[PDB]
């Protein structure tokens, strides 16, 4: 699927946790709630809050 950035950290949140310029792949993106993201930046699949994201 597509590629997201986070605009905002999400450390301290299975749910993962993300630093703002952090990227993820993400195949079924939702601004409400969570979504299935793979974290880059090893590498970490888990969820993550869509409207902390934006698409790059």
């Amino acid at each position: 699927g597509r590629l997201f950035v986070a605009v905002f950290d999400y450390e301290t949140p299975g749910i993962i946790g993300f630093k703002a310029g952090d990227r993820f792949l993400i195949e079924e993106y939702a601004e409400n709630g969570w979504c299935e993201a793979i974290h880059m930046d090893p590498v970490q699949k888990g969820l993550v809050p869509g409207n902390f994201l934006r698409p790059l």
